[PDB]
């Protein structure tokens, strides 16, 4: 019976995932095998209606100087936060002296193009590794989590943002109260912060269990974020679903009054409500069909190897430690995973502990099958690797449910 996060009410577990790795350590062949273990459960809130970890792992076990996830090996999401970037620059940001924080921004993915608009701008970067990639760009960056008492000294020192923006990052931060004192300490009167995350509708609807892993403490929704930004002194006044990570949404939250929430915020909370979104019935169901999946991809994966089809992996996802330490999926049943990523590369996956390679080596003579670990890039994974389908490879998906195509 752990406290809710956000109203220290009374969480009820759904779904048990069992006992886990950290989910972007990846380990040299030659290292000892031993891990830090969790057991990663989630619950609801019975409060608030917050759906989150029953288990949190500390910040620094995730979050430091080698965390190897770099934001900017996607195109997609390149011109993703580049977009968001103009749009602020044209909304939230003409004053005569504006500012934006982002709090993770890792390699500078989205300040990049407020630097290059010569904004005044901070990024949050606790992992430093990253951070000097941002600050190679010309990004400002502290190496430090945001939290109640570094945005104080932010506040302090550079005045009030206009602007606070979170991306993929807010549903990391078991500290969230902590979180929204700073945003109150240094968001300015007529600012807002906004936040976009994996959003439980899509959780649910897709059964993308993969979604939950040791860094995504929360899984969010409009009525549990209406009602955290409530219990805080702010008002939740706009909503965007947005396509990228399997299904998101962005949050608006602004002081409470200041602005009058757009139709979109009341038509996304009725939805929820019509769909019993966060009852627990429908979050037990969630629960019963991952159990199916697993249930599903083992045999396929079992069955392909009993019929002599060689299977890899694409993508060396956080997601994908959850698929491979939930289902028992290790390297007699998936016997490569593929990643454009250096600090991943001749590397094992954590707990699984299947090799990783150069995406560069997945190439003729290819595997028969390759299961899609990053199936949330899909369409620019596939892009990059028509040669492997038009050779008769194929892709083993889990998402929305077990299938080959
Ligand atoms: C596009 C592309 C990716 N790849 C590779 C690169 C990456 O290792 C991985 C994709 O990881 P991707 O789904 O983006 O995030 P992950 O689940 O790890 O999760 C990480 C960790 C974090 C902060 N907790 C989070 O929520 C998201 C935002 O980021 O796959 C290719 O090989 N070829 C490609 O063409
Ligand atoms: N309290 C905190 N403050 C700021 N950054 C944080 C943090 N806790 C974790 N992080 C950072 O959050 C980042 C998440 S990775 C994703 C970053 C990027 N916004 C994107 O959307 O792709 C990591 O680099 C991690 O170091
Ligand atoms: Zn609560």
């Amino acid at each position: 019976p752990t406290a809710c996060r956000v109203c220290g009410g009374g969480v009820q577990e759904f779904l048990d995932l069992g006992r886990q790795p950290l989910s972007d350590r990846f380990r040299k062949p030659d290292e000892l095998d031993d891990e830090f273990t969790y057991r990663l459960a989630v619950g609801r809130c019975d409060s608030c209606e917050m759906v989150q970890l029953t288990e949190e792992v500390p910040r620094d076990l995730m979050f430091h100087e080698v965390y190897p996830y770099h934001s900017s090996g996607s195109s997609v999401m390149r011109e993703h936060f580049a977009m968001l970037a103009r749009d602020f620059l044209a909304t939230e940001l003409t004053g005569p002296d504006p500012f934006i924080v982002e709090i993770g921004c890792n390699d500078g993915i989205m300040l990049r193009t407020i630097q290059e608009a010569g904004v005044r701008h901070l990024g949050f970067e606790p992992s430093s590794g990253v951070a000097a990639k941002a600050r190679e760009k010309g990004i400002r960056v502290r190496t430090d989590f945001f939290e109640k008492a570094t945005a104080d000294d932010v506040r302090r020192t550079e005045g009030p943002a206009n602007v606070i923006y979170a991306a993929n990052t807010l549903c990391h931060i078991p500290y969230v109260q902590s979180v929204l004192e700073g945003v109150d300490a240094l968001l300015a009167p007529d600012g807002v912060f906004v936040f976009e995350d994996p959003y439980l509708g899509d959780i649910v609807a897709k059964t993308s269990f993969d979604q939950i892993y040791d860094e995504h403490f929360f899984l969010f929704s409009a009525t549990s974020v209406q009602g955290m930004a409530q219990r805080c002194g702010f008002e939740l006044v706009d909503v965007q679903r947005l396509p990228v990570h399997g299904g998101e949404v962005r949050y608006t939250l602004a002081r409470q009054g200041s602005r009058t929430p757009s139709a979109a915020v009341a038509q996304l909370l009725a939805a929820e409500r019509e769909q019993e979104l966060s009852d627990m019935a429908t979050l037990r169901a969630f629960a019963g069909n991952v159990v199916k999946i697993r249930d599903e991809l083992t045999a396929l994966l079992h069955r392909l190897r009993a019929e002599g089809r060689s299977v890899v992996g694409y993508g060396a996802t956080a997601k994908s430690a959850t698929v491979t330490n939930f289902c028992g999926i290790g390297p007699d049943l998936v016997h490569s995973v593929y990643d454009t990523t250096p600090d991943k590369q001749n590397r094992l996956t954590p707990g699984a502990h299947i090799p990783v390679r150069p995406a560069s080596a997945f190439s003729d003579p290819y595997p028969d099958y390759a299961l899609l670990f990053a199936w949330n890039h899909a369409e620019e994974i596939m892009a990059k690797e028509q040669e492997f389908h038009q050779a008769g490879g194929r892709w083993i998906l889990y998402v929305p449910e077990v299938h080959i195509r």
